[PDB]
């Protein structure tokens, strides 16, 4: 069992679940933003599989700026031509702080029997610039006996013209279905709204 999995658009709903497919929107999140909002995130869930997880909780005006003036941003560029292909991931960063000092993570993969490959980032966010300070990858399962290990390349950089954090993977995802041994070639990009 070895396979290749690359940064393409989702096949079904259930490949990495947390993130919705392209040019979709979970029902829920129209009913927390306005259309004004509504139509951004349309526009950007026609590049990127965005992870809506953080309406779900209560975003101050001093955030809801950031978020929506850093999807602005990217949306003129998906209309002006220059976003013109799939992306990858999305995921918006919480305000937890401590500038400031924020942890956010990035599920970049999860294989059908449940291993997956995570990526972690540490940064300073300021009015001007975003700095990394620390960067991980890492895997494993909801199921004990997989084992998974990663072996390969990464990287995680911020993007100055979209206001991004990319962290990426190139390896190989091994573990145990049991008495099988699987290897799958993992290449995926998840961004970040810091």
């Amino acid at each position: 069992n070895e396979d290749w999995v690359v940064n393409e658009p989702m096949q079904s709903f259930e490949e990495n679940p947390e993130y919705a497919p392209l040019n979709t929107i979970p029902d829920w999140v129209s009913e927390k933003v306005t259309p004004k909002e509504y139509e951004l995130w349309r526009t950007m869930s026609s590049r990127y599989e965005i992870n809506y997880s953080f309406l779900k909780k209560d975003i101050s005006e001093k955030r809801k700026k950031e978020i929506y003036d850093c999807i602005n941003n990217i949306c003129e560029r998906i209309e002006k031509g220059q976003i013109n292909k799939y992306e990858g991931f999305l995921n918006i960063a919480d305000e937890d702080g401590t500038a400031e000092y924020k942890t956010n993570g990035c599920t970049l993969y999860t294989h059908s029997l449940g291993p997956y490959i995570k990526a972690a980032v540490t940064y300073k966010k300021s009015d001007d610039d975003v700095t990394i300070t620390s960067s991980s990858v890492y895997t494993g399962s909801p199921y004990l006996g997989n084992d998974p290990s990663f072996s390969g390349a990464s990287s995680v950089s911020y993007d100055k013209d979209k206001k991004l954090i990319a962290a990426s993977c190139s390896g190989t995802l091994s573990f145990k279905d049991g008495s099988r041994k699987v290897e799958v070639t993992v290449q995926k990009t998840g961004f970040m709204i810091p």
